[PDB]
């Protein structure tokens, strides 16, 4: 029950014939319903009338003066931001790009699937009279192409995206102005000689407030940049807020909001080891282009009102104020607008989460899952051909969508050949079957790990719960493997969202426990639960427990150079000869999950320690020096903050 938006013969067109079949995709261009009457028209005038932007301006004109005839100056200015912000839409350029993308998107992809279901609902959204907002998670630079392309090529009009201002340059910005992309500024700040430009925080606020009081789609993408680890990253709240406070101050009635999950089976971009690590360019791009890559799928979420998600969190009579250190440490070594704020962050994960939870599995990503942790020595092809069905039926059975079908051979095989790079492929003795084993090297395990986190987030849970009964272990008693987990949830907090921030974790932990006893995994004798000593149940246990050893050792190996630190350093310089230590580390061949060295996992570790409160932040000159604080002034403290994350990682 899914369509390939990419797959145009004339079937896809109401003209038919020889002459019609050559040129069938300029005809389905043509057929699309895109015209100008439909966009928002007289925004900068609109903006420029508006009550609050006159007001900003007066106030940020009176302080420059000795009869104030220099408003002309501020007014003048006001107006060029705006000049150089907003979009203006063109139905010509919409089509002839739709075209050009139709072209290349059928070079270099497979295919685009879309469950109809999922899109019938945003058709059912679309003809309520509502602004729409679009939240997809940002993986590759075709994630903004795609998202707009799929709307376009089913009669709806292209939404209004929230672009850097790094695009922002001469001709290739009026080609984006004219996509609909509007450019904004990083940080929204002019210079620290003063504290807020109040001028271009008031016409931000203006523009977006006008631009969905006509009734306007919007792109925002929440993740700041695309994720270099290959799972969604920190979510951030700063037009969530913008777009919240225009519901917040009654100028709009309502704004519905539908997180999008856009899998790939292979990024455009490729492995980011380049980063991960620490003429000749448009070569390189050459190169880039004229290779293939495997297939999409673009999930859709349902559609939810922002109005009643607000009014659904004035119905919690307390909220969250349990900090990661309080949570821990006590287990461990025997507000007016904070809630504004935490009410407007908590949406952002929740949706971040929804999204990620919707991003289809691929064969890549399953393949990598198995090659890094379930085998690793190398396999030949049949086990692993029989493995890969096993794991599908896993991803199903917890209601997962797969992006591949067909035979389990040929999806393993298309697989193996994206993963080239890493993946050896050798004959054995005496056999017509070719041998699988992958790279366990410094640069090309970070390609297979990018790739193998595409699964991480379907076992996450049950992952966690799987470490922490080995951790209890050295005839459980269920309250200690919940509270145990409980930590493990705080501990690995800042490496990804692992459920919905509307419930506690010991929930959670909870009804994960209760899920291992649904699939027989433990089993009753407060409770006393008993392991099922089952070969098939114990290489699950065993292979869950592995899943996250790079997440925990990395944590260990950060903790193992925190032992000796010398005086206060800037974190910028830190993290370098903190990142150094875990590739000397693969180096010196110590290290047993060369994965653990990525940077992405470095920055991880320090929040964890500066939520922790281990580093004290200090920031000066706007950079964080790292302050040893007063309860791990001693050593004592970190050789049990030492101890304690080594219980957890399997030896
Ligand atoms: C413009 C942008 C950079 C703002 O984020 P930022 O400036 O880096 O983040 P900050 O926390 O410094 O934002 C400052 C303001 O955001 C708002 N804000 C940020 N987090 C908030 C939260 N949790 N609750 C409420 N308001 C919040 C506040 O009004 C805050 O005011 P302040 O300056 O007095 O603190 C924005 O692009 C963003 O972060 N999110 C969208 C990402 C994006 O579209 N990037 C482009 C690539 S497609
Ligand atoms: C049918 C035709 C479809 C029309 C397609 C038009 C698409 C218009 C694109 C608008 C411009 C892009 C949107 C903003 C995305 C953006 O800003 O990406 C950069 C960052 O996130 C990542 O930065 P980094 O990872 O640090 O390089």
């Amino acid at each position: 029950g899914l369509r390939n938006v990419i797959y145009i013969n004339e079937t896809h067109t109401r003209h038919r014939g020889w002459l019609a079949r050559r040129l069938s995709y300029v005809l389905f261009i043509q057929e699309r319903d895109v015209h100008k009457g439909m966009f928002a028209t007289n925004v900068t005038e609109n903006v420029l009338n508006s009550s609050r932007v006159q007001e900003a301006i007066a106030e940020v004109a009176a302080e420059l003066n000795p009869q104030s005839k220099a408003v002309n100056k501020v007014k003048k200015k006001a107006k060029r931001i705006l000049q150089e912000m907003v979009a203006t839409v063109s139905p010509a350029m919409i089509r002839l790009t739709g075209w050009v993308l139709l072209k290349l998107f059928n070079s270099f992809f497979w295919n685009i699937q879309i469950h109809k279901g999922q899109l019938e609902m945003v058709k059912a959204a679309t003809e309520t009279n509502l602004p729409l907002l679009f939240l997809p998670v940002h993986r590759s630079h075709i994630d903004y192409l795609l998202l707009t392309f799929i709307l376009f090529c089913h009669n709806i009009k292209a939404p209004y995206i929230a672009s850097g201002n790094n695009l922002n340059i001469p001709i290739f910005s009026t080609l984006i102005h004219k996509l609909g992309g509007f450019f904004i500024r990083r940080r929204l700040d002019e210079t620290p000689d003063g504290r807020k430009d109040v001028l271009y925080r008031a016409l931000l606020h203006g523009h977006i407030v006008e631009l969905l009081r006509q009734q306007q789609f919007l792109e925002i993408f929440l993740e700041g940049t695309r994720s270099r680890s290959g799972k969604t990253s920190c979510a951030r709240a700063g037009l969530l807020s913008v777009v919240v406070d225009t519901l917040s101050t009654n100028v709009i009635p309502d704004i519905l909001i539908i997180p999008v999950g856009i899998s790939y089976d292979r990024i455009i971009e490729g492995h980011y080891n380049g980063e991960q690590l620490g003429w000749s360019v448009a070569r390189g791009v050459i190169r880039m282009l004229r290779k293939n890559y495997g297939c999409v799928r673009v999930d859709f979420a349902q559609p939810f009102s922002l109005k009643e998600y607000l009014e659904s969190q004035s119905q919690k009579p307390v909220s969250a104020l349990l900090s990661l250190e309080q949570a821990l440490l006590p287990a461990i070594l025997p507000t007016d607008e904070s809630l504004r704020r935490r009410l407007i962050a908590n949406l952002a994960e929740h949706i971040l989460f929804t999204a990620s939870k919707s991003c289809a599995i691929m064969s890549t990503h399953i393949v990598a899952c198995l090659l890094l942790y379930r085998h690793r020595q190398g396999i030949d092809l049949s086990t692993l051909v029989e493995d890969f069905f096993v794991m599908k039926e896993e991803v199903l059975a917890r209601d997962f969508d797969l992006g591949f079908s067909g035979n389990s051979e040929d999806v393993v095989m298309h697989a193996i050949q994206l993963l080239g790079n890493c993946v050896t492929i050798t004959h054995t003795s005496r056999n017509d079957e070719f041998f699988i084993t992958p790279s366990t090297t410094v640069p090309s395990v970070f390609e297979l790990n990018f790739y193998s986190n595409g699964v991480l987030h379907v076992f996450i849970m049950e992952a966690i719960i799987a470490c922490s009964l080995y951790a209890v272990l050295n005839l459980i008693s269920q309250e200690q493997l919940v509270r145990k987990a409980a930590s493990l949830c705080y501990l690995l907090s800042n490496e990804g969202t692992i459920s919905l921030p509307c419930q506690t974790f010991y929930q959670v932990c909870h009804e994960t426990v209760g899920k291992f006893i649904q699939y027989g995994i433990l089993t009753v004798a407060d409770c006393y639960l008993k392991v099922s000593q089952s070969k098939e149940h114990q290489q699950f246990i065993t292979f869950l427990q592995r899943l996250l050893g790079p997440l925990l050792e990395a944590y260990s190996s950060a903790a193992i150079f925190v032992h000796n630190f010398s005086g206060p350093v800037p974190e910028p310089e830190y993290l370098q000869k903190l990142h150094k230590y875990l590739i000397t580390r693969t180096e010196r061949n110590v290290a047993v999950y060369a994965e653990s060295a990525t940077y992405c996992l470095v920055k991880n570790a320090v929040k964890m320690f500066k939520d922790i409160g281990v580093f004290k932040e200090t920031k000066q000159k706007r950079v964080s020096v790292l302050e040893l604080s007063s309860t791990f002034l001693p050593q004592c403290n970190r050789q049990k903050l030492l101890e304690y994350i080594l219980s957890f990682v399997v030896l």
